[PDB]
């Protein structure tokens, strides 16, 4: 019923590969709430700007009790190497094989260069307590979005 995204059930098993060397699973995230964003390139300036501003954010999600994680495909080191440059206290997934973005169907094309390209559209989902997927953002304008999806978060949690 309050979903908008259907996920499969091994989504929420798939490990997945955190900064800091660790692994998590969606459903090891039970019991609260989980933001996940896509971003699709560690260190260039519109992922950058997205995770900063929902970095400076942390403290009212924690007011909520929900957890954030940021993702895209670059690796572990990369991800470290990104989170340390720009202090970010939240976990970054390393979805080298697209497992997660898959499920989340994230991964679009485009007719482009004569060619069918597929890459990361910067996506956006709140997950509930219960573990389904009650609010989505596709292709998403980073100017506002940390902020609206806080908001969001906000008016859910009730
Ligand atoms: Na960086
Ligand atoms: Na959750
Ligand atoms: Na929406």
């Amino acid at each position: 019923t309050d979903a908008v995204l259907e996920l499969p059930a091994a989504t929420f098993d798939l490990p997945l590969s955190l900064s800091g060397g660790t692994q998590t699973t969606l459903r090891a995230h039970a019991g609260h709430w989980l933001v996940i964003y896509f971003y699709p390139k560690d260190s260039t300036p519109g992922c950058t700007t997205e995770g900063l501003d929902f970095n400076a954010l942390l403290p009212e999600f924690d007011k909520a009790g929900a957890k954030i994680l940021g993702v895209s495909r670059d690796s572990v080191k990369s991800h470290d190497n990104f989170c340390a440059k720009q202090g970010f206290a939240f976990p970054l997934v390393s979805d080298g094989d697209e497992a997660l973005c898959r499920a989340f169907d994230v991964i679009k094309e485009k007719n482009m260069y004569g060619k069918q390209v597929l890459g990361i559209e910067r996506s956006t989902f709140l997950l509930s307590p219960e573990g389904q997927v009650v609010q989505a953002w596709r292709k998403v304008k980073v100017a506002g979005h940390a902020d609206a999806v806080l908001a969001a978060l906000k008016a859910h949690a009730k």
